[PDB]
């Protein structure tokens, strides 16, 4: 190979500035989104003195007595209890409900009983047991989530309990995205001669739109220096990254390299990975431009282990943009040459143990796409290793959403 | 406890009928979309027999004899050989080129020393050995993929390659929701007396919108026996599945639990699980109705371990709606209760030896919400576990993407 792709995505990323332009958004409308600021309580949490189950409010002093206690009234969610609560008496409440002023404990339903003049209590009472503390859980003027934080259903309930009804949220990435060869045709049409259905384009606007991008498809451009020229022109003044999902050289000499070279500062790598190796990145006028081989297997994987992580910093994300990998062993045995990292696809199941094991989806070659549907892994080989046999510990990284499950 | 989860889902899906209104859409509109029909491969893929790898073409006669056969020709790309083969040569050819006529097979150009004067073919050779025959991929008129396929960026790239533009999808999954409680206010309005922000609800939309379903959220109900009978005859008009996001009964007697029985044929369950346990079910005239109980923790895993795989099936998916469990230590003690299966929130993470353990987010209450952004996973305690100690086997599912992961 030459070049490990830790180095390529170090470049990558180093030279990248997250966005910082915002947007004021309805919680509903946050999922997937990048908090602009830190989101800080406006209030204490719990907000009051509350049940932690349903049964009685009562004080110790009543409680040891010994006698009975006659309810005096009962405090629910909705309506807490303002009554006169005189000695000798308890309040029926309800979980989550307000504990009434003055009370000194609340004691479970089970642990009374029942009787004819008032209710009786069992157990041994506590002072100040299952009374949920205001504020207890997140105080006011404290940082609940900072900026950066990717929002999800995780998120965006707890800063409605806040009474927080929107957030300030970084802007989507806008990414340009176009192809190029008078091979190629589009789904639909006739192919005549030597000619390719166009797919590297579905492939990459699909995953841009699931990973929450703004996606510009200029479509297939014509095979011409003047078409080139314009949509490159017209992409980077629209866009914060421009994707070529195949057709503009990524290292062979043409005249798209020529038209490349002109119009920004682009890198030709040649990555010591498998399947794929040529990539372009560079900065364009004001935008990055990401350039994929033009094999399918080639380029989903260069923009899946590339562009993706890019994005994520791009997008504001304090977190990686990729799933984590775990160590397991392989009930298949995998071909593989020193020289590159490969990544592999694999099919990741429970044996007998409920022991976690990978399949070879079958021919690693990237002739086909099956193994991207077959398998729901990649199998991470390391750049140096050689040829694995069943039983071998091997590095294992799930699919994410774009595959599906 | 009571009824076991198993049970419940399966009384369920039991009663659950996959939809089938279709409509026919561009495959860049069909992520997550279920086939509604068999893809069938319209052309065969490769279109004719080609070369596995660079070498050259012969015929065991030639390669019998013993001697250097001189390169007569090349196939390359798109660039195949024609004309004639003489009786005593081979022919060069390039990974992917077609194979010419009377080819036995291919060798790799890595098993032949060039001879000044012909090729000489080292290691012996197999007949067909590095010929990809046609239809080898895919065959005309061949099943691509079944109906009930989640098409996504595995998939779509596929079907258009075949020259497919569009394909018949199921209809999305209608899920009308709301909630009810003059307790309930919404975020950005002023809280009065024991009175709190509506909070399920936004959970309950966040994920619908997630899993890809049409949401007609009609707010929060008044507390009133016509404006919830309003609210139910609409919403079930309207969907195909009915949520109560919290307000409605779950079991506890009140008017919304007559309006709920005269509606439909709805059973209240009490679930062996933990958080939660009530849960509400049933048909009313047109759609399916699911009650949740209040607690935010409890609504969000009711929703996310019942209600999820429901909508899947409606959908038309033949596949499961929630992520496969995984064997793994814990490095953390946990204090579980036998008699409930116990749906606990944990951190998964590797160790040293890149070992895959899970550890507690904390308090594991239903009195926070915060378990689910502080963890990455559900660590499932059987239900007849206790307490278990660290180093010991336990059982986790990853959060899927409606949580991060």
């Amino acid at each position: 190979g030459l070049m490990s792709l830790d180095t390529a995505l170090n470049e990558m990323l180093s030279r990248v500035t997250p966005l910082t332009a915002q947007e004021t958004l309805p919680l509903v409308q946050c999922f997937g989104r990048i908090l602009a600021s830190d989101v800080v309580s406006p209030l204490d949490v719990p907000g009051f003195d509350n049940s932690a189950m349903d049964g009685y409010a009562v004080r110790l002093a009543d409680i040891a007595s010994g006698q009975p206690l006659p309810v005096a009234g009962k405090s629910f969610a909705g309506q807490p209890y303002h009554g006169e609560w005189p000695a000798g008496t308890c309040i029926r409440i309800m979980w989550g409900a307000p504990v009434p002023e003055g009370c000194e404990a609340v004691v479970m339903q089970e642990q009374t009983e029942q009787m004819d003049n008032g209710v009786r209590f069992t157990a041994e009472v506590r002072s100040g047991q299952n009374i949920r503390r205001r504020g207890e859980d997140i105080s006011a003027g404290a940082v609940v989530f900072p900026a950066g934080t990717r929002l999800t259903t995780a998120e965006l309930p707890v800063i409605a309990s806040l009474g927080i009804a929107e957030v300030p949220v970084i802007r989507k990435v806008r990414v340009a995205l176009f192809s190029t060869g008078d091979e190629l045709q589009l789904p639909g049409q006739p192919l005549g001669d030597g000619q390719i259905y166009d797919t590297n384009r579905l492939a990459v606007h699909l995953m841009l739109e699931q990973l929450g991008c703004e996606v510009i498809n200029l479509g297939i451009i014509r095979d011409d220096p003047h078409a080139l020229r314009a949509a490159f022109i017209e992409a980077d003044s629209q866009a914060d990254v421009v994707i070529s999902s195949g057709g503009v050289s990524v290292g062979e000499a043409d005249y798209t390299k020529t038209i490349l070279e002109e119009l920004g500062e682009i890198a030709f790598w040649k990555l010591a990975i498998k399947p794929g190796k040529p990539f372009a990145f560079g900065k364009l006028s004001n935008s990055w431009f990401c350039g994929l081989p033009g094999n399918p297997v080639s380029a989903t994987l260069t923009f899946y282990q590339l562009v993706q992580p890019l994005l994520a910093k791009l997008s504001g994300n304090t977190a990686s943009g990729l799933p984590a990998r775990q160590r397991v062993r392989t009930a298949s045995r995998l071909k593989k040459t020193p020289g590159r990292l490969d990544f592999q696809r694999g099919v990741l199941q429970r044996n007998a143990d409920g022991e976690l094991e990978v399949t070879t989806t079958g021919h690693q070659g990237s002739h086909i796409f099956s193994s991207f549907s077959l398998g729901n892994c990649f199998i991470v080989l390391e750049r140096d290793r050689g040829n694995v046999e069943v039983g071998e510990w091997v590095e294992v990284e799930p699919f994410n959403a774009l595959f599906g499950g």
